[PDB]
C-alpha cells in the first residue's frame, strides 16, 4: 500500500486526522458539557481503538516526509516509547468505555491527550 | 467534529483514503499473486469494515464541497442505494474473510470494487 514514501505519508496523515476526530469529539462529554451516553461512547472508543493502531506501520524504513521529524528514525527506541505510551493509554480508554465508567473515562482521556502532545513536542515539525 | 463543511470534507476524504488502502492491498491475494493468509486477511477486512461505515455521516446536510457531486443531496434516495449496495458488499466480504474462504472472498471483493466505481461514476466529480 505504500509504494513510495509519499504514499505512507498520505496514509499516516489520514489515519491521524480520523483519530483526532474520534478523540476530540468526546471532549464535551468528559468535561460534563454533554450527557454521557455509555453505549454510544463505547462504540466510538472502539472506532478510535482500531484507528489508533494504524499510523505506526506507515513510519517504516525510508518514509521520511510530511511533518515527521527525522528523529523518529534516528531515535527509534525513544519514538517507540512515545508510541507505546499512547497505545497503552488507548487500552485504558477502552477499559473505561467498555465498563461505562465516566470518571475513569475522563482520567484515561486525559492520559491519552497528553501522550498525543508529548509525541508531537518531540517528533512533529512546527 | 464537522464545525464547517470543510471539516466534513476533510474527514470523509481521509476515511475514503484509508478504505482504498485497506481494500486495494488485498488485490494480489484475490488474484493469486500472493499467498492467502486467512488470519491476516480476516484482521485486515475487520479494519476495512470499521472504516467503510465512516464516510457517510460526513455527507450530511450542508456539506457540499470536495469532489462530491451536488446530486448526492438532490438525489438522496438514489445516493442512499449506492451507499447501501457498497455496505452490503462489505458485509459479504466480512462473511468470506471470517470463514477463511478464498473463492467467496475473491467474489465479494469483486462486488465491492464495482460498487465503489458505480458510486464514483454517478457522484464523484472528474
Ligand atoms: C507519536 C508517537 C504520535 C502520537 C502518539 C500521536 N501523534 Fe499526531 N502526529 C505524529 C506525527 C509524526 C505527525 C506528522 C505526520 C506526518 O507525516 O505529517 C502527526 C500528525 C498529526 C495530525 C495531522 C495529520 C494531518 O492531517 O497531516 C493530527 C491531527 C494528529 N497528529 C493528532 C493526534 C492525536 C489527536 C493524537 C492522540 C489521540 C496523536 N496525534 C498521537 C505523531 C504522533
Ligand atoms: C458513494 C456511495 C461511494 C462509495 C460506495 C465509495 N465512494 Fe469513493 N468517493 C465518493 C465520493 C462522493 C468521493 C469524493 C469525496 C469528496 O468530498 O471529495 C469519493 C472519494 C474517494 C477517494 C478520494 C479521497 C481523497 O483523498 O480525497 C478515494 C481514494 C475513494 N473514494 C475510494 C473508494 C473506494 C476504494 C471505495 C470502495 C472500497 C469507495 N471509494 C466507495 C463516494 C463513494
Amino acid at each position: 500500500q505504500f509504494a513510495k514514501p509519499e504514499d505512507a505519508v498520505k496514509y499516516r496523515q489520514s489515519a491521524l486526522t480520523l483519530m483526532a476526530s474520534h478523540f476530540g469529539r468526546m471532549t464535551p462529554v468528559v468535561k460534563g458539557q454533554a450527557p454521557y451516553d455509555a453505549a454510544q461512547i463505547k462504540a466510538n472508543v472502539e472506532v478510535l481503538k482500531t484507528l489508533s493502531a494504524l499510523p505506526w506501520a506507515a513510519f517504516g524504513p525510508g518514509t521520511e516526509g510530511g511533518d515527521a521529524r527525522p528523529e523518529i528514525w534516528s531515535d527509534a527506541a525513544s519514538f517507540k516509547q512515545k508510541q507505546q505510551a499512547f497505545q497503552d493509554n488507548i487500552v485504558k480508554l477502552s477499559a473505561a468505555a467498555d465498563a461505562g465508567d465516566l470518571d475513569k473515562l475522563r482520567a484515561a482521556f486525559g492520559d491519552v491527550g497528553a501522550s498525543c502532545k508529548a509525541c508531537h513536542d518531540a517528533y512533529r515539525k512546527k
